[PDB]
């Protein structure tokens, strides 16, 4: 369906989407007049385009205070895919691999990079969808770049809410029973130490974000990552270590002291 949606888009549609994208920095709902002026498409025609894009679930239009438009998740993903296609990084989008509360992950093929996944991202006052989703994608991309050569996917590109990376032929740890859990846990903790040496804390280390095969382990899912030195980095690192050791304790009864494991990494 994402491919079908893509095929409904003409040059004028992409220009309208570009105009929203380029004005997200200072509006959630970009005013019609700005979309029109940026796209160099007359207001009545721009309005007609935005109505059709809303019909296709690509934009959400509001009128409470003024006529304004923003991306839906589908629309931001579609636009980001377009940027990837136009930069020659992706040739065809393929089948959905899976979707949940934080992302939708699709298979795709790149003549340059081979079989890939593209991951579309979904998500100081504690109580701007697009701006936050783009920030999430950019963070994952930057973390993956910094960690290249370690046990993570090769990363190829980032546009909008999309990150293009290597497909890993491995399953989530959560789904795999290992017969050497103590060694597996040690390999994970060694990778945590290597990330830390590179100034990166994962931020969501879990049984759902470690992939395993007979061949080894990979770690994925970096939008929550922080740099060492950022507020709370140490407690976030401790959490990653505590959570993965706790998983192994509950599942395998491995005996690994959390305090010593943290202290070993940190020294
Ligand atoms: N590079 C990849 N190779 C293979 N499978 C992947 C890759 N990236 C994501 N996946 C699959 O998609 C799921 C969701 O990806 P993930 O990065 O964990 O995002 P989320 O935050 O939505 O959990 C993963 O648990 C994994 O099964
Ligand atoms: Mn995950």
């Amino acid at each position: 369906n994402i491919a079908e949606l893509y095929g409904k888009m003409g040059k004028h549609s992409w220009r309208i989407m570009d105009a929203i994208f380029k004005n997200l920095w200072d509006y959630e709902y970009v005013p019609l007049q700005l979309i029109s002026s940026h796209a160099r498409i007359g207001e009545e025609k721009a309005r007609n385009i935005l109505k059709y894009l809303s019909d296709l679930r690509v934009v959400q239009n509001r009128q409470k205070d003024y006529e304004g438009s923003t991306f839906t998740f589908i629309g931001l993903s579609l636009y980001s895919l377009h940027r990837l296609v136009r930069s020659g990084k992706v040739d065809a989008i393929g089948k959905l691999m899976g979707e949940g509360k934080e992302s939708a992950v699709f298979n795709c093929y790149s003549e340059k990079f081979g079989e890939c996944v593209v991951k579309f991202h979904k998500v100081k006052v504690k109580e701007h969808f697009s701006v936050l989703a783009i920030r999430s994608a950019r963070n994952e991309f930057r973390a993956l770049q910094k960690l290249q050569g370690l046990a993570v996917p090769k990363v190829y590109a980032w546009e909008g809410n999309a990150v293009l990376m290597e497909l890993i032929d491995a399953k989530e740890l959560y789904r795999v029973r290992v017969e050497n859990p103590d060694e597996v846990l040690d390999m994970i903790l060694e990778e945590v130490a290597k990330f830390y040496h590179r100034g990166i804390v994962h931020g969501d280390l879990s049984q759902y974000n470690v992939l395993v095969s007979e061949e080894g382990i990979w770690i994925i899912d970096f939008p929550q990552s922080v740099e060492v030195g950022e507020e709370g980095w140490r407690e976030i690192l401790e959490r990653d270590v505590r959570n993965i050791i706790t998983y192994f304790s509950r599942t395998y009864r491995t005996e690994k002291d959390i305090n010593s494991a943290i202290d070993r990494i940190l020294q």
